[PDB]
């Protein structure tokens, strides 16, 4: 049955942000499974832990706004198994920082091919919505990632612990 | 003469523009009936008629801002007559919060439309303007609209005018 | 069926007080009209625009009085379509306060018969209303518009461009 | 190899302190689907959606409690998949008080076999954690969960939508 | 190589984005100038001169802004030279105001030409970028000049000097 | 003809005057090409980045008091090409403090230039001009320069880019 407000919402766009709430979802357990692993006893790095979960924070509120947006245009959620991370041992917190730029980079492409499917049904309420609370999130934390990723290599993680440990006072601190 | 501001702004779109702003007047008008009818004596739901009048307020400045739109981009303002409503007699609470969800739909309709013209004519500006100022408000308001015919519905409306009574009370009041 | 409320109130005045809402709807579409032409960027008088946007507003909130009057009284409110201005363009500041100034003078004269037909109809409550929040509006109205004419005459207008900037800046501004 | 601050923390209470966390996370899960199940154009309880939403974040914060009391005792977190919950339509706000009333039995229940793990393996200091942060919020939501589902049913709930309108506003609001 | 934050970034728009800002730069510069032509003792506007001081800040920010995009799409900046302004002396501020009016145009049309490339290569987020921060602001600088250079034209200038010394104290002071 | 304010001032100081204006432009062109290199996510040094913008501020001020100057004495500003600067990656942050200290001592010398002009001349004021509000400027900037060139070589840089990153922390951030 159609909902009262559905107008131009295709079924592929619902399909596609059933999808995509399930990716942030992932997105957030797997910040989450980062930042208590910086909480370890042998890993102790406060500031990392405190940074990965503001992101997994962060990813739960898109899934969020996404489910709103379903609801807003008429759809229905669906809602899927949350994987497991595929790591529970994150290294260092330079790979944390690798991964986490590569799962942003992977979110961020599926956001893309969730605008281009919007834009190929002419849903310009959905490219707007896509545009104004993702996109640019995206490209920001994407930026952000890259330029920890450098600071760290440059200090000379992940063979110094020193240079995490600085890190996490210098950067991730204040 | 080309205004001497006139920049990529195409003359059907700025004949849409202008049969758009006419259509908001319209919806402005059918608010505004709608309110005074809920002012009646023999009616009598004063919350009713404060949102249908806030309503009308905002469909006044979605015009307004319309014109202003024309001018910017060059475009020359032509007015029409704003018909009058198609009811005189609204019947009920819940049957006006239908023909409302049914003049947003319509409004929402005609906003798609102009905005695949502006797609088509290659005006992102006019896209934007669009995307940002109407088709939001429009997807909300439609949201909202329907949220009131279900919970009058599932009260028991409009056979209970108990049902519209406590709704006028506890949902448009507060 | 008769309004449980409707007291003393005759018909021809609720068909009266119908027409005047059409008419101040009307009167305020006219001064939207006028008010988005001084927007228009081959005019650009900002202060003419918010003048007579203001006076929109005044006549708009004149139909939504007389529609709560017409509830108050037991009438029946209705609305008709509401008629473009009979001008797109307005040629100049001097040209829109003239044709404000005969806008106004027709709703006085609309006002007056109004309550003429009021007093006919021996209802007193009508008159004071409309004596209370329409005939010294009018009045005032009527006497700012011919300042205003009188002003932009004096000063060159229409022929003289600075006269209407200068007036848009020290009067309506 | 065994961390440098495990004390008196049997592998058996660490491995029942992940399932309690994967059980938390679930709940939290399923929290949330009800929420924005009455975000729905067709069910439209905002306050229904933000107790569920609040009891939600509840959940999820036991989760993270569980998730550093690991960290804390030296014990190793391993996460995973987070199950879809079982139903993705609630069909009513008595229904739906239910389904959370059973479902906090169950985490109630699952705590207090925890509890007694615990105290089989002389852990007293987990014994107090459980205690103090899990055993009594637990006692006090199903408290309230019953207190809810007892008034739903009093006012006439779920045949008349007008109870959990009115129930929505007077308790559920304020 | 390619940065570790290149996603979906062509080169087509990186050497446009690097395009755009020399653009923005060279616009920012003839602002300069004007600000400071109207500041000659012969000359002496000094509300000009405030005005079109602005407008150079504004671009440089809109230059910057385009350079801030670059880094962060994980593109390079390659900067050129700044190319002196077509005019030493501005003859008038109606001149002046009328060479603002084109330049922004120009500006407008190479930013909607931008952006038609960057949905030709199917850039959401570079669309997004120069819907949000520049071409409403270019619809609004250009309406903002035809206001002015109207307003200018009606009074008497450029032959009256009074008319462009009362536009410099009542409109941009 | 002369203008009626032009006393004392000589046409070479006029055209001088003009060609310290473009230098100082050109130098804080060369400023802000530093200012966005180390804005790059493959560099990523925050306060380099802020250090050089501030530094193309005050050659960007110094451009302007000259200009206005030029207008004070009756002289005529005539603008020449802003050149780009000689380099499009400045390497390292110690390179980059390098560079800016021969491009103030250039700057300084052009000065030192013109205020010998400008005494050969016999224009009190020009000089008295060049001494309040460039001179010590300059002096100041090319010490700070000094400065900061000496501590990052003594840290270790540029092939240490744990000294470029405590730098950027602890010298340009506060
Ligand atoms: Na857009
Ligand atoms: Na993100
Ligand atoms: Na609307
Ligand atoms: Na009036
Ligand atoms: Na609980
Ligand atoms: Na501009
Ligand atoms: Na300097």
């Amino acid at each position: 049955s159609t909902s009262q407000v559905r107008q131009n919402y295709h079924q592929d766009s619902e399909a596609a942000i059933n999808r995509q709430i399930n990716l942030e979802l992932y997105a957030s357990y797997v910040y989450l499974s980062m930042s208590y692993y910086f909480d370890r006893d042998d890993v102790a790095l406060k500031n990392f832990a405190k940074y990965f979960l503001h992101q997994s924070h962060e990813e739960h509120e898109h899934a969020e706004k996404l489910m709103k947006l379903q609801n807003q245009r008429g759809g229905r959620i669906f809602l899927q198994d949350i994987k497991k991370p595929d790591c529970d041992d994150w290294e260092s917190g330079l790979n944390a920082m690798e991964c986490a730029l590569h799962l942003e980079k992977n979110v961020n492409q599926s956001l893309l091919e969730l605008h281009k499917l919007a834009t190929d049904k002419n849903d310009p309420h959905l490219c707007d919505f896509i545009e104004t609370h993702y996109l640019n999130e995206q490209v920001k934390a994407i930026k952000e990632l890259g330029d920890h990723v450098t600071n760290l290599r440059k200090m000379g993680a992940p063979e110094s612990g020193l240079a995490e440990y600085l890190f996490d006072k210098h950067t991730l601190g204040d």
